[PDB]
């Protein structure tokens, strides 16, 4: 005896264990880059995840950074402070996982000693949390130097000292950790832990005892990402006939303005002067027509097809409000989770866009020509926007969104190609 829920259209009867991810490694080995990127992916696929960076606890507890002397192993007092910052971060990890509905807590510190990791194990074991270790190993001076230049010298620790002095201070800071650093030893003393040791910026991996699906998924993700420079371009199909009529969904062709956009996109792409640009479309006509103007090879993906409005397909928003007034209201109230009847939600979109994201990570220069709701979902991933926000991100017609991975984030530049269109943006209601 069953009833269908109003928002998600789920039939209900009418009368999982959380994980602490423990980063491991010397400073400037990309621990925080990984922490952030992973946390972005996990949240976007609907696994609530949060980073606890001990460094930030240390920054909060102590006046202002003066020098690497603070990190000296003989600094008996800084050691007490560091350890207390760690325990405070863990206190917050407990609260996040046990009481705030967090699923994954990423404990982002050096955690270079067996003793420290042993304390974290004990903390996890006694709260029924699983523990999963990720160690980044790299002994290439160039990579380290570049890491320091790119994100360290610019940190708030170093505002009073810049450049040569910061670079110099950071190298000595690193050397403070070298003597007591005990790498993960899966061969022997760590043979029973679940871990991945990543070597040389993802060149090789050593993976030991994957316990569950999240961990195998993390490993798969780590095996697909890369740090080569590249650019990702996202846009919609040129304006189509249904856009002109205010009609949603469907498989209409480009308007005359849509075709002018396509010519302009072609011009824009040529002027970007890229090598080996891959082009991806949906299987819907308007995106394919748009790519046809480019005179480049392209590949279609059913996963990039626009959200399926179900019974509302090909209707105007007005027609939907007149015909299905309660469905209309429910969508405006809960736009991410709402499923159209016999159709999709934004939540469903994320599931089928996941392999698009994973292939995007593998690629270099890519242009993705897609549809409004799909574009928002992808944009949310790259820009770390939440589920509640995703459905309202702005992605105008005839506008290219040019994304450039930077460390810890993504530059976004909008480039409108000066071809008029209607506006299909609909802001949050009531
Ligand atoms: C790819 C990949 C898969 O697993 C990884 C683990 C670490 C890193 C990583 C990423 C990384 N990125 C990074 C770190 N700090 C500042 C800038 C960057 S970057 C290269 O601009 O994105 C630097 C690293 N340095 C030493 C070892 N690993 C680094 C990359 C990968
Ligand atoms: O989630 P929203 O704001 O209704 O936008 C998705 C709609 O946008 C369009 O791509 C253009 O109106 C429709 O095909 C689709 O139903």
């Amino acid at each position: 005896e069953l009833t269908q829920s109003r928002v998600q259209k789920i039939w209900v009867p009418v009368h999982n264990s959380p994980t602490v991810i423990v980063m491991v490694g010397l400073p400037a080995r990309g621990k925080t880059y990984i922490s952030k990127k992973l946390t972005r992916y996990l949240n976007w696929i609907g696994v609530p995840t949060k980073v606890f960076n001990v460094g930030e606890y240390r920054r909060e507890a102590v006046k202002q950074y003066s020098s690497y002397n603070f990190f000296r192993p003989d600094n008996e007092e800084a050691m007490k402070v560091r350890k207390q910052c760690a325990l405070a971060a863990l206190r917050d990890v407990k609260s996040y996982l046990a009481k705030e509905g967090g699923q994954i807590a990423v404990f982002d510190a050096t955690n270079t000693t067996r003793e420290r990791r042993h304390m974290i194990l004990h903390f996890a074991k006694e709260n029924d949390f699983k523990a999963f270790f990720i160690e980044s190993v790299c002994d290439d001076p160039t990579v380290v130097a570049s890491n320091i230049m790119e994100v360290k010298i610019s940190s708030p620790d170093y505002k009073d000292c810049n450049s040569a002095e910061a670079m110099d201070d950071f190298m000595k800071r690193i050397s403070c950790y070298e003597a007591s650093y005990q790498p993960l030893d899966p061969d022997k003393c760590d043979r029973d832990l679940s871990l991945i040791k990543v070597i040389d910026v993802g060149r090789r991996f050593l993976v030991n005892r994957v316990q569950d699906h999240i961990q195998s998924r993390i490993v798969y993700y780590l095996m697909n990402i890369h740090v080569q420079p590249r650019t990702i371009y996202l846009c919609r199909h040129g304006e189509n006939e249904h856009n002109l009529q205010g009609r949603i969904g469907g498989d209409s062709g480009l308007s005359s303005r849509g075709k002018k956009f396509a010519s302009a996109l072609s011009k824009f792409v040529e002027e970007q002067n890229l090598k080996d640009l891959r082009v991806w479309t949906s299987q819907l006509k308007s995106t394919i027509q748009t790519a046809e103007a480019l005179r480049l090879p392209y590949e279609q993906w059913k996963a990039l097809n626009e959200i399926d409005a179900g019974v509302c397909e090909e209707l105007t928003y007005e027609e939907i409000r007149d015909t299905y007034p309660e469905e209309y209201a429910l969508r405006e109230q809960d736009k991410y989770y709402y499923r159209y009847p016999t159709g999709e939600s934004y939540q469903d979109l994320v599931q089928r866009l996941e392999p698009v994201i994973m292939e995007l990570e593998r690629q270099e220069n890519v242009l993705v020509i897609c549809h409004q709701a799909v574009l928002r979902c992808l944009l949310a991933y790259f820009l770390d926007k939440s589920a509640e926000e995703m459905p309202y991100l702005k992605c105008p017609l005839h506008t290219v969104l040019k994304l450039t991975p930077v460390a810890y984030g993504c530059r976004v530049e909008s480039i409108y190609l000066n071809v008029e269109s209607v506006c299909t943006h609909r802001e949050r209601s009531e």
